[PDB]
């Protein structure tokens, strides 16, 4: 990558600065924005809160359906102090695809709307004045982008997003945005990978940097210790009497790496890492050499008129939640989140499946491109968290074809050049891939709604059969691979209760998911379950989604209906 | 006051750097923090959002219902380059009271829980370093603080708030915290009023500094065009041509204040400023020498999960439901709010009726007096210079109709009077109690809000037509003592639980809500000195469980998550 993906911090050698707040903001439904000079300031705009989707905040229909060209812009003061530093605009994500300028000179262009986009502002920015950020923002959807869509044009000119995909088509600027200053020889990215010796660990690491100078690797313990040093781009770093991270009992070192030169330091970066190992043998998951038992949700980044928009206190408010049913894993459903998910998750000793936004696929040759630059990006971003145990590059494609197979072999073969790791990877299969894909898979993920979407209410022991057909299907093919139950559950009302009871109610979905445990616990191969979803959350409205998607376990302010405890009790 | 209300900014003189983001946080139920040394850092933290309150995001009733001592603690690297600045921790509030600490030394300690924190760590500071930041914080409840309550002690030692007010006792670091750099020498607070001449405008000004230096003032207007210059800490700004800020039609210029050291500048300090006038006349509120009839809510700090923690989409929203009602005005119940708030109303030209905590009230006065006077000229120094705040609250629901209780506001107003360089109308909401011939307050007033429940509280549902008799009997009996004062219903509302409805309409419905809200317009519209109606609440809000409060108070027109009741259209097509 022509940038540096690592989370901004500031010290000595890097600064960094909030562009958070309140946004000036204009609509483009004539697209006339560039060859009207918009890039130099909005005619008439409007404010808008970053982060956040702008969609919920307006009370008109056409603004929160609005789909097409948008733009935003602030001002901020650069300090005298950053001048001979590089100068970098940093968005947590551009959604879904946007050309940033700075003070009136386009910097760079990004498609995908769930990874940083980084613009480099050197060469154009003012220290010691104020300065000018604009962005041309589009959240068209198509099929050679992830998520895929279409757009339909109304007879009146107007676009309207069709998703391919079950989750409304919020965007905007839903991540935060910073401007930051590197030093001109700079650390740009590296990765650790672990190996366990008896009581003692290694931390096998590379360093890419943007110079030629020496550099340095330090490990501090948790109490800022100094447990290991070694010098070079490559090295071990040996750990005596490692104290590993585990799951829901995190421990995290601190990676510090140095470059420096005959006067100094040029550069510090660091960052938390936990010593943990992760390996797929026959049917088990091992964490640090030992089977785990994946426990938890799918979830979504989707919170009450903020939209996908980012709080720490919606991080903290689910994962007090995810703690009380004594859940250890969530999937990233269906696109990676904002990276503070995963600085928590790493805290709090949970697991991640980080997935990569390939939804609603299925111009080929464009969309595969996509998928690998986004995969890449992902994984570049995110391997260096220990709670990252597994990447998932799908969620339900098509998989019944021979050339479906020659895509996902360079999806997969990209995956693993960009892992330093080579960590398991998956990817979600709906019902359609009936018993050549799987094998690229190190463990398998199911999608189900046996119950549900299959043999619904008063034919639910019809799903059970039927369910448990499938599986003896799997357990015949005798793959010796973990099976992951990635989605299962119901919409369910809450307040909606009925003896006996019906679809839709609380007590069904309490039954809906004591069936599929009965399911799930009579094959040795299961290795996790993955509930869809943890929160109701947003969709587009249509015949079939009663205010969204009502799958949760708990409502979408976070509260828990009836089969929260199900969960809590079980995975006690 | 022996710091600086003026809101942060960042130029050539002044830095300023977010502390937002995840803090350390611990409680400290046995009071041991101060003696084991958590000041210099918390022994066994949990991770804490800020801003927010802290009460929702947990899962157990302790830690949420959490009354008493807890700690927050963070680092921030400073720039070398601050240097010998005067550096500043400000916190948008610390609610209710605490005590500041930076690198373990104790900093400043403040009462009162929704106005700024300023500590002045200049001398403690480590430049070009990690530096701590570490509050020791209390959210009890008494009587010689606002807003007042008790503090119960169960059996085993845990405290229980109990307040003497209608909504939750959120706390915490609810609002953004910044450490920020000033110059040795620098503007420390301004004041503007204003003075309509014709066509022009007059924009008269005070500046205090830290210094002897040369002042100058400039005004530009919203291109950033240059308007006006004057020199010295007072002076009067001459506008040709003016754009007055109007009600739903905000215009705001910009003020520049420069402190110069003869071929140069000390300090520059820039705000948007709106030129405008509100006067009483007779019974008539004028706005730029035309009356205005207030049409709007009373609010809260307060969203699902965050509690009272500011958000600038939380400003979004309850702006574009505002404008979508056709609102004009709200009042800041029951405690002054994030700043964020006026700054928008100053762009959307709403009007403000900033109200400090003075709920609950009704030896110990003294201690109470100090402190509601304290919280008022903090109030009004902050807030003064926004065109949108038109009116201070003193006071929500007090006694009133004792000698004590008139001595008492007496200086309270008179406090107020003394900071408010604008002298713009101040009043406070009187609950019924307060009877026409009873209360001994009003006269202090310069117009009279009302809290009125008459169909909810009096004579609700099927007596509801006995409920309106006895509204006409009161403000017959108001209209009989000819004030010549505008009144303003300050609250008015039904609980209403959405989707509950009912035909014919019971209390709690949706259709009461509407029928209820009706009368009152009748009612309001029959006495030619009623001059704003303000509606309670805006939306559903957290209040103290109890039996008589249902998750919270649902006196909402719109509902916690901001979605419309039925009795929302109701209030849109009236004040169309
Ligand atoms: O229909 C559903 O609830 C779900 O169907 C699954 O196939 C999708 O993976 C998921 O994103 C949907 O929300
Ligand atoms: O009972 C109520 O709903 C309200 O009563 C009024 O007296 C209070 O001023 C208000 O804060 C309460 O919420």
């Amino acid at each position: 990558l022509e940038y540096s993906e690592l989370y901004p911090i500031q010290n000595e050698y890097r600064m960094m600065q909030s562009l958070d707040g309140m946004w000036k903001f204009q609509f483009d439904p004539e697209e006339i924005g560039k060859k009207s000079g918009w890039e130099n300031g909005l005619p008439a705009p409007v404010s808008m809160p970053v982060p956040s989707s702008f969609a919920d905040f307006f009370t008109d229909h056409k603004e929160r359906d609005y789909c097409g060209d948008f733009w935003y812009e602030t001002e901020f003061y650069l300090p005298a102090e950053w001048r001979n530093k590089k100068i970098w605009l940093r968005f947590g994500s551009i959604t879904h695809r946007g050309t940033v300028y700075c003070n009136g000179m386009e910097i760079t262009s990004h498609e995908g709307g769930f990874l940083p986009v980084l613009a480099d502002i050197s060469t154009v920015a003012k220290p010691g004045q104020v300065n000018q950020v604009v962005v041309k923002i589009n959240n068209e959807l198509n099929e050679t982008s992830l998520p895929c869509g279409a757009t339909k044009i109304l007879n009146n000119g107007r676009k309207l997003a069709k998703p391919y995909f079950d989750f409304f088509n919020y965007s905007g600027l839903q991540r935060s945005v910073w401007v930051i200053a590197l030093p001109e020889e700079s650390v740009k990215d590296y990765s650790v990978d672990y190996e366990l010796c008896g009581t003692d660990a290694l931390v096998k690491y590379e360093v890419v940097t943007t110079g030629e100078h020496p550099v340095i690797v330090r490990l501090l313990d948790a109490e800022g210790e100094l447990v290991a040093e070694t010098e070079g781009k490559e090295g071990i770093l040996q750990v005596a009497n490692a104290r590993l991270w585990e799951v829901r009992n995190a421990y995290l070192y601190q990676i510090v790496i140095l470059i420096t030169d005959g006067n100094g330091v040029l550069d510090e970066y660091r960052e938390k890492i936990g010593i943990r190992t992760v390996r797929i043998e026959g049917t088990k998951i091992l964490l640090n050499d030992r089977p785990v038992y994946l426990k938890g949700f799918g979830k979504h980044e989707d919170f009450p008129i903020l939209g996908r928009g980012f709080h720490w206190g919606i991080v903290k408010r689910d994962f007090e939640c995810l703690k009380w049913t004594n859940a250890n894993c969530f999937r990233t459903s269906h696109y990676p989140y904002a990276e503070e998910w995963y600085q928590f998750a790493d805290e709090e000793g949970f697991l991640i499946i980080d997935e990569v936004p390939a939804v609603g696929m299925m111009t080929v040759p464009e969309l595969l491109k996509s998928h690998i630059a986004d995969t890449e990006e992902m994984i570049t971003r995110d391997k260096n968290h220990p709670s990252v145990i597994a990447w998932s590059l799908f969620n339900e494609p098509e998989t019944i074809t021979d050339y479906a197979y020659e895509y996902f072999k360079e999806v997969f073969a990209a995956a693993e050049t960009y892992d330093f790791q080579s960590r398991p990877m998956t990817g979600a299969f709906e019902k359609n891939s009936k018993p050549k894909c799987y094998p690229l898979c190190d463990f398998i993920c199911l999608n189900r709604y046996y119950g549900w979407y299959i043999s619904g209410g008063p034919e639910i022991e019809e799903a059970e059969e039927l369910f448990r057909d499938e599986m003896d299907r799997w357990k015949a093919k005798e793959l010796n691979v973990p099976f992951v139950f990635t989605e299962f559950g119901t919409d369910t009302m809450a307040g909606l209760h009925k003896l006996p009871s019906i679809m839709w109610s609380e007590e069904y979905q309490k039954e809906y998911l004591e069936m599929n445990f009965r399911v799930f616990d009579s094959y040795e191969f299961v290795q996790g379950e993955l509930a869809w979803n943890f929160a109701d959350f947003q969709t587009t409205e249509g015949i079939m989604r009663v205010d969204g998607n009502h799958k949760g376990v708990f409502t979408r302010d976070r509260q828990p209906k009836a089969a929260a405890v199900v969960f809590k009790d079980r995975w006690e």
